C-alpha cells in the first residue's frame, strides 16, 4: 500500500482533509480519509496492525481504556497521540430565531432520560424549555443528538451531562447502581428515548432550517461555515469563538486529536511526512492554515 488510510472523528475530518490534500502536492499521494466517528474509527484502527488496517484514527476525545485494550489485544501498543488543536461544540439553530442561552443545568434537563418527581427517577416530563426555567422562551423542546459513538457524544456526556446533572438525580442514580443497575453508573450517557433527542446519523443544516426551534450539534468549524444560516446558543452566558474556546473560557471547549500506528511508519510510505507537515507551525499554529477554516490552535502563552 503506497496510500495512507485514515479513519475516524467527522470533527477532525474537515482539517485532517486539507492538510492531505496539500500533501497530495508534495510527492505523495493524497491520503485517503473517512469520517466515521471518534469510536467507530477506534475500533478500526484498533481492529489489527497489518497493513489492511487504518494508519490513522482522528478523534475527537481522548482514547478510551476499553480502546487501548482492544488495540492491545490486537497487538496495537505503539500508538502516537497527537493533539492538533481545540474545538467548540456548538449548539446551532437557525438564524431566524432568537438568541438563548442555556445553563449545563438546563441542557441537562432538556436531554436527560429522567426527570426526578417527587424523590424519584421518572421518564423525562419536560416538554417546553419554559417549564425548566420561566426566564427561558416558550419553545418546544427539539434537539438532534449526535451519534451514540460519536466523540462528540462523548465529550457533551462528560462536558455536559455529567456537569449538568443535578445533585438529586446524582444521588437517585448512584443509589439505583448501588442497587444493582448497572447502567446506572455512568448516568451521564442516557437520553430521553421519547423524540425529543433524536440520534442524528449538510441535512442537519437543513433540518434546522426548516424547524427554527430546533437545536443541533456541530463543531465549530461547521458552526463557522453555516453563520450564513445559523447561530449558536449562548451555553453559561458565553458563546463558541477563537478566544474563548482558545483560553477554555467556552464551556464546552475541547482539544482535537489524532492516533498514529507507529508499527506502520516504515511500511506505508509519507506517513511519518504526513505527521510531521500537520504538525508544523503553518499548518495547526496560530494563522495556520488549518486556523483559516476554524481550528482553534493550541495556546502557547
Amino acid at each position: 500500500r503506497d496510500q495512507i488510510t485514515i479513519v475516524g472523528s467527522s470533527t477532525v475530518f474537515p482539517y485532517a482533509t486539507v492538510v492531505a490534500e496539500r500533501f497530495g502536492k508534495k510527492g505523495f499521494k493524497t491520503p485517503i480519509i473517512e469520517s466515521t466517528g471518534t469510536g467507530g474509527g477506534a475500533k478500526l484502527f484498533c481492529a489489527g496492525v497489518g497493513e489492511a488496517h487504518p494508519d490513522i484514527t482522528n478523534a475527537s476525545r481522548a482514547m478510551k481504556d476499553k480502546e487501548k485494550a482492544l488495540c492491545a489485544k490486537n497487538g496495537i501498543t505503539d500508538i502516537v497521540e497527537i493533539i492538533i488543536g481545540n474545538d467548540g461544540i456548538t449548539l446551532a439553530y437557525s438564524l431566524d430565531a432568537e438568541p438563548v442561552n442555556f445553563t449545563k443545568e438546563h441542557l441537562y434537563l432538556a436531554l436527560a432520560k429522567h426527570t426526578v418527581v417527587d424523590g424519584k427517577l421518572v421518564d423525562n416530563i419536560y416538554k417546553n424549555w419554559n417549564e425548566i426555567d420561566s426566564s427561558l422562551p416558550n419553545k418546544p423542546i427539539k434537539v438532534m443528538i449526535p451519534p451514540g459513538t460519536s466523540g462528540t457524544r462523548d465529550a457533551w456526556n462528560s462536558l455536559v451531562m455529567k456537569k449538568g446533572m443535578t445533585k438529586e438525580a446524582k444521588a437517585l442514580y448512584k443509589a439505583g447502581y448501588a442497587a444493582g443497575n448497572k447502567k446506572y453508573k455512568k448516568p451521564q450517557k442516557l437520553y430521553r428515548e421519547d423524540g425529543l433527542a433524536i440520534e442524528v446519523g449538510s441535512l442537519i443544516i437543513q433540518k434546522l432550517v426548516e424547524d427554527k426551534d430546533m437545536f443541533g450539534f456541530f463543531g465549530f468549524s461547521y458552526y463557522l461555515a453555516a453563520k450564513d444560516k445559523l447561530q449558536a446558543a449562548s451555553i453559561d452566558g458565553g458563546q463558541p469563538s477563537l478566544e474563548s474556546i482558545q483560553d477554555y473560557s467556552y464551556a464546552v471547549a475541547r482539544p482535537l486529536f489524532f492516533y498514529v500506528k507507529k508499527a506502520h511508519v516504515g511500511v506505508i510510505p509519507g506517513l511519518h511526512e504526513f505527521v510531521k507537515e500537520f504538525t508544523k507551525t503553518g499548518t495547526i499554529g496560530k494563522r495556520g492554515y488549518l486556523a483559516d477554516i476554524g481550528l482553534v490552535p493550541l495556546d502557547k502563552a
